[PDB]
């Protein structure tokens, strides 16, 4: 038969099945595939062919093509995975036909090694994956432009399909709008151009909105040199000037350098706002950890909806951030959200750079550029010092406050011009001990050693009183006050000593602010007293409680009287008796100094005259002036006054101006106090002058009287030390005839001592104890002399 | 036979041909195939079945098969355009197989149609091409991480194919430098992500080149969720890696601020560095009209060079300025000239808002918020107020220079804050009255309001000191220097002053990277002349050239030579007869001052020696060193050094010192008063002592004689205290035996004026001037006395 030697030698493997499902047949072509040989199978059942696992599934596929024929159907062709003797399950093609072999019902199965075409179609499986995945639209077109082949981006660009796209021309898929009339044309020229080309259109989706298109067309001839395909690509233009602008907008925002989680919110804002119908948020990564870095209010849930990751990495190293972003389906293209997540990533890692680069220098910068002065970095070492030498530290936290309205009003071009002046004056108004710092904003530090009550109560007010005048500011004023609180303790920590002062410098504000306070309640009780205090010492002036005593003056070597000492004297049911040591400081701080040593002088003078007008006459009476500082220019007018009120007999009175010098900072007191001497009263000095050898000792100045202090007489008896410059002092007064009168004795010890050296005048409690107002006429009337 | 059936009733296209190119077997698949009939074409030619074009070579190839033999090839298949009967062509699968009968040579035709085939295989070529067609490389890797496919743009841009690539791991494929950034565990691991991400690597070419590129790794699942394949894109990120660089650059710069032109400067670097030979220009907009911001310095000559401009708009985009962009022709693609303009630009477009800004504030701000210093405008008003004043300052221009080194090393911000620690010294160390400001960049300028020169140089010499120092910041201190230009000129405005000042700082900044000088040489000469004369003095000393002079003290009394007073001289030939009003301040200037004093009391010593061998008995030697200025460093033991050199006791040596420069250090100074008191060296006080009088009186033994200044003496007209001076002398003088000096006597009127009051010793000129060192003797046996 002529079907003998082709069946016989055919490259295609031929085998028949009968109608009981057993093979007859085989062929080399057949052995070069499964494997077996013709006599392992050759009446054989086809279970042994059929793979081992599909066997259980067979049976199924025989009884529809036996009882039915698979609804009478001979047969077709297709792919089939073999699995040859050697286990390996191939790839070849079958084919199957019903056959009446001896009058039953056969079947006959032809297969083919397919191993060269299936690796072809690997190369096509990768290669639409190579197609769907790439950055722009790409379609071909034959001879005819027609749409052949297109990519998921495309379809995801203008809402179209391959199905919908094939065959049809590019125009008539994306049926252009008739304005302007000339687009038509222009595509028509572009497409049918048959060089490469490109043009601008104006396509609408089938969705919807309008895309400003750049469509590029390039021909691929073939070997004949003949039009063979043309490849046309939509680059996007609107949404790709759109992620232009976003990068562009991102950079501009970052340039001004705003914080972290602001930059964060930024970012994803912005991502939104292009690729809507999505969310976005991005993660910083601290200590090996992530942390939710930003998001955007827009948080609500998308049905049929994707994730999306990125990684962000800086110049180099493990990520600094977690880049997700989770887009409805339909939203935007793929390639798009390819576009925004690689700027998106490349800003986030210049983000986390800059916050990086901020924190090394925050940290170590040392000068705050804004005014120039410390901070924090500073502060902690100047205040770590202090505080580890055991001096201790006063930490006062100084607000500024009623800012906002430059800021508002001028912008921060000016407000920041508002603040550079009053540090300024900080810096115009500070000492030498002290050390300024600015933490944070409107917020300031200054550090100071010297820690007594009164003079914090000084230093804050300066600090305060700063911000008297208005800033000015383009002419025109801008006000602002200070909460200043004040931290004073020791052995406390300067984190304790910090967190103290911040605790009262809020709380200033809270309060309302323009104002200063202490940390401690009981601190701020002390001062509480001392207003009371003042307020009743103006009262007391207001109503004349204050009295005057007198300490009797003798002759050291006669026992005669030689004249009387007006020492104040305060007296009150609420706080007993205050003494000279306290109260005077309190009339210095509230300002009624002046009325203090007005109502003294005057009291004076009106017993001086009410007992010379009695039958009663004394030698001369001091009142200490310097002892209120009365430094005013007033300083002749009072007791000018104060004397006319009764006549002048400044010859029956002294006056004591230990002032330092009295001339070292103003010379109008000396300039002016020569009215006294013309009146008669009696000069006197206690200190020793030290510039040009003390004016010459200021032999014009009609010095009288010479006081040697308490402290030199008191330590004088044990030491030589001292007893030679009480015989300096004496005998220059002796020499230069001056009177001498010692502020001091106890003892008859003392008074030995100080006889020998031709003292002229001795007091102390030795002579007589202070004596009031009532009873020292009693005094003077009964004992002269007291030796 | 089965046989027979086994083709005979098959489906699949069969045909036969015998040695005459006779059609021996036909099958009905055939007939159906082609559409003949079996009887119609079972002994025809083969060629009626080949299409009518192809035809005449068929017979041909029959020959050529049966006469050459080809290897013997059993069979082959492909694809081919079959010829229907009725002239329709159709594309239809086949493979021949070579058959024999008969001993002969037969052929068998095997046929299938397989067009939807066909149809792939145009998809796959048009898949092939769109890929390829643009140029963005995309390659598919297998589960196991093994690259499977290549395309145009990827062999391309790394030489391997698919060829010499398929099968093998990425990371071998690629290969990296050593570790330069630890790029190979990044790669190993990216490659090994099973999420979609996206890093960037240095890849070598294979002629080995250093390009960057973003893979960006994606999978894809199949139908059943599992890890399907792994697509990847190396987008070339070396344009794009330039504008990363470019933007962290640039943000870095307009994040710490530097100056405008500054500012533009580095944008042109870095525009020539991603665009090299580039004539790049930023035409900014000031008052409507293009201004030359900055431009590359790369402006050579280029033919028909490529022009290309972006605008630089504001927030609201209204144009503030165009980059200009200028390259060589065509060498710069459009994908990333487009780029380096949009993102150059609109990056520059924030510095060009900042900069309108501060331009507007310009005119108005008055306080540089870098420094805290006052800026221009603050310093403008402060000179016109003096000058109206009639107050000629002098502006030190302190030029901070040697920035650079800080500037390319560690940038802006630690530059300002290098700028902020040398202004805290300036500021710690400037005293009250001066004043300083920032009149640009880095020039600061430090008014103040001394004309000596020696003050002048003093202030410098101790500015260039305290910035001698290095100046630590980031534990890496930089040294730091200074150009300090100077001028003094009455009348003249501040635009004179600022102009000569900057000027001077030019040209000592050219002359030498160090130093300090005036404006107008003709002064300038000054330093250099009393430099030298310091150097002279340093060798006149350093020889021992120098000489004494021995002015006796009379008695007011009836008596011989009370002593004599040792008094230091100079005499050269070249630098004149220097007076000692001028050398010592020269000597405090120079840093003599003990080795002065020590030469004075060595010569005293020796002349001490000489005098004793004849008559001369020394009634007493006062040596002075007060205005030579003695420090504790040295009194002590170099002083008391010359009283064992030749054998004279303290009882006719005699120091001097005034309490006022005691009083500088209160902890050891008399101390060595009272060594000198045991060697019995004598110490007579000046004018008078300081406050509490006591040390000159105890401890201390002085007032041995204390002297009386002649501006004092010859002035006693007006200063006619020392009347009380010299009776409070004589009070202690006649307690133990001390003694008053009046000096500067010039006549006898004087001399009646002083002796009414009981002075015991007279000088100066009257009664005997100086006399050379060796007339002593002469004038001891001549006067005896004069009165
Ligand atoms: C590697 C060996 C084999 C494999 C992998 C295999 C697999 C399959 C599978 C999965 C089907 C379901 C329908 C389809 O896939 O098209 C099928 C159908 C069928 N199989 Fe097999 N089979 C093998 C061997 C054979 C052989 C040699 C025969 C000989 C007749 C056979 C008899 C049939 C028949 C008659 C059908 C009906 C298909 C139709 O009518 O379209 N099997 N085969
Ligand atoms: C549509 C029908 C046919 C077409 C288009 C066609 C075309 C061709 C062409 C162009 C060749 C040259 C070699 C090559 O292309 O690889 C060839 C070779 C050949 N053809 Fe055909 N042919 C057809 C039908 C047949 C049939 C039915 C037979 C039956 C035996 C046949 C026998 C041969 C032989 C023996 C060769 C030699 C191949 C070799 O030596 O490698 N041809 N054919």
């Amino acid at each position: 038969g002529i079907f003998f030697p082709a069946l016989e030698q055919n490259m295609m493997g031929a085998v028949l099945i009968n109608e009981n499902d057993e093979v007859m047949f085989f062929n080399p072509a057949a052995e070069k595939l499964w494997g077996y040989k013709r006599e392992e199978v050759i009446g054989n059942n086809i279970d042994m062919l059929i793979p081992r696992d599909l066997r259980p599934a067979h049976p199924e596929y025989i009884r529809h093509n036996r009882e039915g024929g698979k609804a009478r159907v001979e047969g077709m062709s297709r792919e089939l995975q073999l699995e040859k003797k050697d286990g390996s399950k191939i790839w070849t093609r079958f084919a199957l036909s019903k056959v009446s072999a001896e009058g039953k019902v056969y079947y006959l199965a032809l297969v083919r090694d397919a191993s060269v075409e299936m690796a072809q179609k690997e190369q096509t499986r990768q290669l639409i994956i190579a197609v769907d995945h790439l950055d722009r639209p790409v379609i071909v077109l034959d001879p005819e432009r027609h749409i052949v082949q297109c990519n998921r981006a495309f379809t995801e660009m203008f809402g179209y399909c391959i199905s919908e796209a094939s065959g049809m021309q590019p125009d008539t898929l994306l049926n252009t709008p008739e304005f302007p009339a000339d687009n038509r044309i222009r595509l028509q020229q572009l497409l049918w151009k048959t060089a490469r080309d490109q043009d601008e259109f104006l396509l609408l989706t089938r969705t919807g909105e309008k895309i400003w298109i750049k469509a590029s067309i390039s021909p691929v001839y073939d070997v004949l040199a003949h039009l063979q395909n043309l490849v046309m690509t939509f680059s996007d233009i609107t949404e790709e000037r759109q992620i232009r602008q976003l990068e562009g907008n991102i950079l501009a925002a970052m340039c001004s350098s705003p914080p972290f989680h602001e930059m964060g919110e930024i970012i994803c804002r912005n991502i939104e706002s292009v690729l809507n119908e999505s969310h976005v948020s991005l993660f910083a990564l601290r200590n090996g950890m992530p942390i939710h870095w930003a998001s955007s209010s827009h948080g609500a849930e998308i049905q049929n909806a994707q994730s999306w990751s990125a990684t962000i990495r800086q110049r180099d190293g493990a990520p600094a951030g977690i880049l997700q972003i989770k887009t409805s389906s339909g939203a935007e293209t793929s390639a798009f959200i390819e576009r925004v997540a690689d700027i998106s990533q490349h800003m986030a890692a210049l983000a986390l750079e800059q916050e990086k680069s901020r924190q090394h220098i925050e940290q170590l910068i040392q000068f705050d550029p804004m005014t120039g002065l410390p901070n924090r970095n500073n502060l902690h070492n100047y205040l770590d010092d202090l505080v580890d030498k055991a001096v201790s530290p006063v930490v006062y936290l100084i607000g500024v406050d009623h800012i906002q309205d430059v800021i508002d009003s001028l912008g921060y071009a000016w407000a920041d011009q508002a603040l550079l002046e009053v540090v300024n004056r900080f810096r115009e108004k500070l000492k030498p001990d002290q050390y300024l710092c600015r933490i944070e904003g409107t917020q300031f530090v200054l550090v100071s050693l010297e820690n007594d009550v009164s003079n914090i109560t000084q230093i804050a007010d300066e600090l305060r009183n700063v911000v008297s005048k208005p800033i000015m500011i383009d002419d025109k004023p801008f006000p602002l006050t200070l909460s200043i609180g004040i931290s004073y303790d020791l052995g406390k920590n300067r984190d304790y000593l910090l967190s103290t002062a911040h605790n009262a410098m809020d709380y200033i504000r809270k309060n309302g602010g323009n104002g200063w306070q202490f940390f401690s309640p009981a601190m701020n009780e002390m001062v509480k007293e001392r207003l009371v205090l003042g307020a009743a010492l103006k009262e007391a002036i207001s109503n004349n409680q204050l009295k005057l005593v007198y300490q009797p003056q003798i002759f050291a070597e006669t026992g005669e009287l030689y004249g009387i000492e007006a020492l104040a004297r305060w007296h009150d049911p609420l706080h007993g008796h205050v003494p000279p040591s306290r109260f005077i400081p309190l009339a210095e701080e509230i300002g009624e100094i002046e009325n203090i040593g007005r109502w003294v002088i005057a009291e004076a003078c009106r017993q001086l005259a009410e007992w010379r007008s009695q039958n009663i006459h004394i030698p001369a009476l001091s009142v200490n002036l310097s002892a209120l500082h009365f430094r005013s220019n007033q300083l002749p007018n009072q007791v000018s006054d104060a004397m006319h009120a009764w006549g002048i007999d400044g010859h029956q009175l002294t006056v004591e101006i230990t002032e330092s010098m009295m001339m070292e900072h103003d010379t109008e007191i000396f300039k002016r106090i020569q009215i006294l001497r013309d009146m008669g009263v009696g000069l006197s000095v206690d200190d020793f002058g030290t510039g040009f050898s003390g004016l010459s000792r200021l032999v014009s100045l009609p010095v009288t009287e010479i006081k040697i202090d308490k402290s030199f007489v008191d330590r004088c008896l044990t030491e030589k030390r001292i007893l030679a410059l009480l015989e300096a002092i004496t005998s220059i007064g002796q020499s230069l005839n001056l009177t001498v009168v010692a502020e001091g004795v106890e003892t008859k010890e003392q008074f030995e001592m100080l006889r020998k050296i031709h003292c002229r005048v001795i007091q102390g409690y030795f002579f007589s104890r202070p004596l009031p107002a009532e009873e020292i006429p009693g005094w003077m009337s009964s004992v002269l002399p007291l030796k």
